[PDB]
């Protein structure tokens, strides 16, 4: 059988929360009297990742889908858009909606945010789907061959930036990279609409740098291990989608997390790159509704 | 004695993260050395008359942290987050092993939040006039509540601090017991002549932990006052009257609290007191310095 049409369009009204004297843009869909289910993007996407995905999931349950600041329709303020700065806005955003428990949908650098916020407050986290995670990468060895030569140019002094920053490599090459199939012109220039200015691109470039790749950034590398200490030793229930051949998690990796996190369901997508989301949104989206469905949740 | 209005001192600079930081660097390379760190609105320039007291038998190096001085300005919230990163970042691109620290305002909050996490490498902590929480506004000294309130409050505080350079024309000199002179002054403004580059002057009293807020800062403070209540490392505290961060009573108390802590009435002193009496602190410092169990 044959995927639906994977639909274009961003069919929900825009909301904007005032977070540390700056706005964030965000979806808010669904039923406000459970449990909110909170999704999180990373680079370079917005909300607008999640799209055809939300819709399986709001008949039932809350969603909430922020832009990180700097990025999708939120503001832009003059960071420098480490780690650090979106930990602070999105801890504050998660505040400022008055949000309790929640359950976590969420993808590369969305994934590191929501990873340390659930170790930080794990007893308001009700689950966690996840996908395209970041983890430590100790070699240059175990990034895909076929990013190489790209991300280690990203993280090179003065290359990177001329790349990402000056001519858009991040929205224009590494973005399609990520995505199997072809991404259409109106998917294209959704996901363009908050970088058309160079000005603009520093949470591009600087994610790269803050990956932990060989030991590096070594602030970023002890975060994220505590975080997955954490989730290995985590009863929470745990929901991974993975795809082949993955950029950040290879299906051998996925397959060894499918027995090393606790309470946890793999679930293989077929063909998949990064944004799984854009491959196969309709089976992510179909089983992360059956899977709310089984939580300690409703209220 | 008259008190040293010049900085004769050769300029250093490291590149850290991409950015270039100015440091004072002076004193012999073949022992262990005493890194200074000033706080909000001051640079290096606050130590150059007590770095000639320690540089005859100890290195020192004073950075201007970055956005301040003589480092470099680049585009960020000046978020303590940013300075914890970048003063990190300088300790390593120096190759420091072990160090004492001689911290002062928001240095303190840096070098006592450093020293937390590097416990083994710290060999003694002088400080003064230093960041640790205040959990009600009655705590604040009333010549500055209003003020530092309107710093903390929407537009206004920017108004203040970005447009009419308050912490500068005004906090800075309010923060001496003594006359500021012109020439001290103008060391001062150098760094701030374009309003744009007055970003951490207003977010520094933004992320001051007063009433509970910002919280994730109240945090950090408790946690390295904690370590500091629960380590062995010689502590020298210098404090006047009235102080401003400090009241003298809290800093008498702290004394007789903290583990292997002497403290040192300097006088008359508000917040920058360097400013007030440098050869005291200077001496002190000297002197303590010649106590310790540093190699060599
Ligand atoms: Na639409
Ligand atoms: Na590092
Ligand atoms: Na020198
Ligand atoms: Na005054
Ligand atoms: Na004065
Ligand atoms: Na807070």
């Amino acid at each position: 059988s044959h995927m639906a049409e994977i639909g274009t369009g961003f069919p929900f009204d825009p909301h904007y929360v005032e977070v540390l004297g700056e706005r964030m843009h965000y979806v808010d869909v669904g039923p406000r009297d459970g449990t909110p289910v909170l999704f999180l993007h990373g680079n370079p996407t917005s909300s607008y990742v999640w799209r055809n995905i939300i819709p399986h999931v709001a008949p039932t349950h809350r969603c909430i889908a922020p832009d990180l600041i700097g990025m999708g329709k939120s503001d832009k303020p003059d960071l420098g858009y480490f780690f650090d700065d979106h930990v602070r806005f999105m801890d504050a955003f998660i505040e400022a909606l008055g949000l309790e428990e929640v359950v976590l949908v969420i993808h590369d650098w969305g994934s590191a945010l929501g990873f340390h916020w659930a170790k930080r407050n794990p007893e308001r986290i009700k689950g966690i789907a996840f996908m395209e995670f970041i983890r430590p990468i100790p070699t240059w060895d175990e990034w895909p061959e076929f990013a190489r030569e790209t991300f280690q140019a990203f993280r090179t002094t003065d290359v990177g930036r001329k790349l990402i920053i000056d001519q858009n490599v991040f929205i224009e090459g590494t973005l399609p990279m990520g995505v199997v199939r072809p991404l259409t012109e109106v998917e294209m220039d959704h996901y363009r609409e908050p970088f058309l200015n160079p000005v603009d691109r520093e949470p591009l470039w600087r994610f790269p740098n803050e990956l932990p790749i060989a030991g590096e950034p070594a602030n970023i590398v002890a975060l994220v291990e505590e975080y997955m200490d954490w989730l290995h030793q985590s009863p929470v229930p745990k929901l991974l989608f993975w795809g082949t051949p993955g950029v950040l998690i290879p299906p051998a990796e996925a397959a060894r997390l499918a027995k090393s996190l606790p309470n946890c369901k793999a679930v293989d997508i077929g063909p998949g790159l990064n944004l799984l989301q854009e491959d196969n949104p309709d089976l992510i989206g179909s089983e992360i509704a059956r899977w709310l469905s089984t939580l300690e949740i409703s209220g």
